[PDB]
Order: structure tokens, then sequence, then C-alpha cells
């Protein structure tokens, strides 16, 4: 089916870590089940009836774009993804919302992302108190790996002039793009 058939999972009232993880797992499975392993989503500006070149790879785990609650609501309800770095970059991570306290996550985000985008983590932890859970398109490249409690977590960037760890396509370049959101939720979680 097409992306508009997907109702974003609003998990903002699921605040226990174990419950949230289970809901995220199910949301990912339901998304893949209904939309396939290969998901086009944005209509071309060149031919408005066909899709542009950006596609989601849904045979992968969810990654997270951290946001404030206002941005979470705007993006979740409207199928949008914000930039969080200059040059229209969106940085996502495999680090789930319960891995670190939002204050700690904000420190890592500040080091990972510049200023000038829609979301700007340099204003402090209120900017990452919530999250958008996504499946990444082929335009996300891995930029770094962080190791916490002996486990590796990838960091990824769509655009933003990042360099990959170790252009003729048509796609959106904006501080807010049309993009499928699997789920949204809070980082203010109880163990």
């Amino acid at each position: 089916m097409t992306v508009p058939t997907w109702q974003v999972r609003d998990l903002r009232r699921i605040l226990r870590v174990s419950e949230l993880s289970q809901h995220l797992r199910q949301a990912r499975t339901d998304f893949r089940s209904t939309l396939s392993q290969l998901v086009y989503f944005n209509r071309s500006v060149v031919n408005p009836n066909e899709y542009d070149d950006e596609y989601l790879l849904s045979d992968q785990r969810l990654t997270y774009v951290y946001v404030d609650e206002v941005t979470a609501q705007l993006c979740g309800l409207n199928r949008l993804l914000p930039s969080n770095s200059p040059a229209f970059g969106t940085v996502a991570t495999a680090m789930p919302p319960w891995l670190l306290d939002p204050q700690e996550m904000n420190a890592i985000l500040q080091q990972s992302c510049g200023q000038g985008g829609f979301v700007n983590y340099h204003h402090g932890p209120s900017t990452n108190g919530f999250f958008l859970a996504i499946l990444m398109s082929q335009l996300f490249i891995r930029i770094r790996t962080d190791v916490i409690r002996g486990q590796g977590y990838g960091w990824y960037a769509r655009q933003g002039n990042y360099v990959e760890e170790g252009e003729t396509r048509e796609f959106q370049l904006s501080d807010l793009i049309h993009y499928p959101i699997v789920a949204l939720g809070s980082c203010h979680l109880t163990r």
C-alpha cells in the first residue's frame, strides 16, 4: 500500500521503557507488512504522478530523530522530517530513546549536529525530549559509530555535507521534508 495508508503510531503516552520498546517493535513490523521492503513516498516535482528517487529500506531496524514536543506533533501528524543540522541535514541514530538520559543525549547531539537547521540541539535538552522513529532512505549515510555498555550504535545523516564512515537523483532539500514517520514518542521514560 501507499504511505498515506499508514497511521503514525503516537506513543507519547507509553512511558515505560519495556512497553515502549515492544510498541516500537510492533510499529516497525506493521509498517513493513503493509508497505513492503521498498517504500517510495514523495511525488516527483518533474512528473507529479510518479515518485521521486528517494526510497525507504524497511528491512532494517528503526533509527531515531530527536526533537522537541511541538516539532514531534507537527512532524508526526503531518508526515514530515526536520533538518537538525545546516545544509538541510537530518541526523538520525540507532541509540534508542532509553539508552541515555536526555541531558546526556543532548551533549552527544550538540557534538554531532551544527546550527542552522529546523531543530537546533545547541539550545539544550528541551530540543531532544521527544523523538521521531523512522526507517531510513538510501540517502542516509553512516557517519559514526558510538559504543555504550559494550554495544555499537550507528549515527546517520541525510544530506548536510557529512562524510561517510571510512548528484543527479531527484529528492527533497528543505528544513522540513515530506517523509514517512513510523512512530513518535517521549524520551522522559520510566524504567
